[PDB]
């Protein structure tokens, strides 16, 4: 019931700015992100059970599903990695944190493709590529399951979630804007990924709709 609303940093407000609104053609790039993120977050939980095991009472398969759900418009991606508490998730996603998003806005501004995005630490914001909105589910073995939201525009919400427990990991839902739904057909998907599960240490596995 409680819902928080905060501002993104301006340059990460500037950052989405542009995404959202630009005509970058290989927007397929967000789904290598979006899996590297969570390939990342595997190896954060699987570091951390390799001298405490309990870590993983929450679950022991590391592994990135991919859930494209036409009905409902939206690409899901979901990876049992560490999660994020509510501080990670408004300070990953809302700051510049670790990120040097000030040089990639300036190597944008210099002629850079922005499929370099994800050498900058900000490949997350590549989503808004394909998306309206997103919304992120993630569980933190630290804390309770939460709920971040954000249309862009400046702002993004988060509010502890009622959903479905997830034991942990993060859960990306991409509301798909109405032109980038080829993002839930198998073959593309399948196209995509068969491209960058070489690189990937975790089983990703691609939910085929009834
Ligand atoms: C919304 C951005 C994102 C973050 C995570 C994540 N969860 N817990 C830690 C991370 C993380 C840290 N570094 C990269 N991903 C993740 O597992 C997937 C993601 O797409």
């Amino acid at each position: 019931e409680e819902v928080e609303t905060f501002a993104f940093q301006a340059e990460i407000a500037q950052l989405m700015s542009l995404i959202i609104n630009t005509f970058y053609s290989n927007k397929e790039i967000f789904l290598r992100e979006l899996i590297s993120n969570s390939s990342d977050a595997l190896d954060k939980i699987r570091y951390e059970t390799l001298t405490d095991p309990s870590k993983l009472d929450s679950g022991k398969e590391l592994h990135i599903n991919l859930i494209p759900n036409k009905q409902d418009r939206t690409l899901t991606i979901v990876d049992t990695g560490i999660g994020m508490t509510k501080a990670d998730l408004i300070n990953n996603l809302g700051t510049i944190a670790k990120s040097g998003t000030k040089a990639f806005m300036e190597a944008l501004q210099a002629g850079a493709d922005i499929s370099m995005i994800g050498q900058f630490g900000v490949g997350f914001y590549s989503a808004y590529l394909v998306a309206e909105k997103v919304t992120v589910i993630t569980k933190h073995n630290d804390d309770e399951q939460y709920a971040w939201e954000s249309s862009a525009g400046g702002s993004f919400t988060v509010r502890t979630d009622t959903g479905e427990p997830m034991g942990r990991g993060t859960k990306v839902i991409l509301h798909l804007k109405e032109d980038q739904t080829e993002y839930l057909e198998e073959r593309r998907i399948k196209e995509i990924v068969k491209k960058h599960s070489q690189f990937i240490g975790y089983p990703i596995t691609l939910f085929v709709e009834k």
